[PDB]
């Protein structure tokens, strides 16, 4: 696709810091761009949309490459269309924004330049950034990961995709998600179906796929973290249920694996851990710090600051596993006691170091989920599942909860904010910021 200038294009600045292993950090000065499927898609000579509600123009876009050929992304109102806003080294994203039309969430990249993403190189460092999740119930996830997405968003591959990073193309993560109106230059009409249920979407022929470190998928009830390895490390097509994930029949039969090995403490055993108020170690109606460590054995450690106090990771015990490190003993006791292996056949920690080796970009989103309704990171699920079924319950919300036209309804004032992103050697983020 190309680009349009019928609306500006401005990306919310954002700082943050990058630290040396001397004790010292010095301020960056980046800023953040949406995702190219919350744009408005329109022929490239006149306002005719490419894409409205979930269907495709039939004349515009008859194939995928003419669609490509026809279309361009438009630029995004920030503020009043999707609700995000910036301050400094603070981001804010609303749940629900009504303007001309009703938006929900977002999905931003932190960009190095106007045009280009910022790449992070994971192993032996470590990252850092406060949330103040009080403002999400159940059902919403504010999410902070970093996917191996190319820097110029496809554009150097793809030539038919001139709008690049700076319209948020070439999007990828574990899930080889389905949902993209544009993968590799060329649109995803061919073979596209409608949500049963989400005016806005659908599922194409067409997915991407790479990999996924996902540092923080949480609201104020639940938290999880979780890396994904994929058998091809970078951004990658797939065809149909050839893709996997949940866009997919069979979720199993792709190139990465849509699990993780995840570490909800909660769904652990410490259900005191992590909520709403004093009875909490980590009290989510406050802002916290979170910081994870990638040590260059491929292990994630992990470790919180709350007015003042440190916590690490909590300690679990499962099966032979004991600790609080994510490491190949915990992913493998994982698979063991909760069942699977879709982690292990895509190579496990060692598959994933391969990504964090290479640079990933850094992803900030909110969204609720119109596949499981957000119940395998705070319900019971599958729901039919009890406490006597191991890893069953991840969090204290009801297995009726998350339903998105209910939680869009009733928490529309919902949002995240993450803000004071740290970037640096082990040990290094916590030292004065410049
Ligand atoms: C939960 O983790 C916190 C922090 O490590 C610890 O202080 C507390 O004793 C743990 N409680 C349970 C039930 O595991
Ligand atoms: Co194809
Ligand atoms: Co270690």
């Amino acid at each position: 696709q190309s680009a349009c200038t019928l609306q500006s294009e401005t990306h919310p600045p954002l700082t943050w810091q990058k630290c040396s292993s001397g004790g010292t950090c010095t301020q960056q000065t980046g800023s953040v761009v949406i995702d190219a499927n919350w744009r408005w898609t329109h022929a490239t000579n006149s306002s005719t949309n490419c894409y409205d509600g979930n269907t495709w123009s039939s004349t515009l876009c008859p194939d995928n490459e003419t669609c490509a050929k026809n279309c361009c992304l438009d630029g995004a109102a920030y503020a009043s269309t999707y609700g995000v806003t910036t301050s400094g080294n603070s981001l804010s994203i609303d749940f629900v924004t009504q303007s001309a039309q009703k938006n929900v969430g977002a999905r931003l990249y932190l960009m190095a330049s106007d045009t280009t993403y910022q790449e992070f190189t994971l192993l032996g460092n470590e990252f850092s950034f406060d949330v103040d999740v009080s403002q999400l119930p159940c059902g919403l996830n504010g999410a902070l990961y970093f996917v191996s997405m190319d820097a110029d968003g496809g554009v150097s591959k793809y030539p038919t995709n001139t709008a690049g990073a700076k319209y948020g193309t070439g999007y990828c993560d574990s899930q080889c998600p389905r949902d993209l109106k544009f993968i590799n230059g060329q649109a995803n009409v061919e073979g596209w179906e409608p949500s049963s249920n989400n005016a806005n979407t659908g599922i194409g022929g067409h997915g991407s796929c790479c990999s996924e470190m996902d540092i923080w998928e949480a609201n104020s009830i639940s938290s999880h973290v979780a890396p994904h390895p994929c058998t091809t490390v970078g951004q990658e097509i797939c065809e149909g249920d050839g893709c996997g994930g949940t866009y997919s029949d069979n979720r199993y039969g792709g190139t990465c694996d849509p699990d993780g090995c995840g570490w909800n403490p909660y769904r652990l055993g410490n259900t005191s851990f992590y909520g709403p108020g004093s009875s909490f170690t980590l009290d989510t109606t406050k802002k916290l710090t979170v910081v994870t460590q990638f040590e260059t054995s491929g292990a994630i450690n992990r470790y919180y600051v709350q007015n003042g106090v440190t916590f690490q990771q909590p300690n679990a015990e499962l099966g032979s596993y004991s600790g609080n490190e994510l490491n190949d003993d915990y992913c493998t006791a994982e698979e063991a006691e909760f069942g699977g292996s879709s982690f292990s056949d895509k190579g496990g920690l060692t598959q994933f170091k391969k990504a964090t080796s290479g640079g990933m970009v850094l992803v900030m989103s909110l969204w609720d989920d119109y596949y499981a309704n957000m119940l395998w990171l705070d319900s019971t699920y599958p729901t039919n599942e009890t406490s006597s079924t191991p890893g069953a319950v991840r969090g204290s919300c009801s297995t009726s909860s998350g339903v998105p036209a209910q939680v869009e309804s009733q928490s529309p004032n919902a949002k995240v904010t993450f803000s004071n992103i740290k970037f640096g050697p082990i040990g290094s983020t916590g030292n004065p910021s410049g």
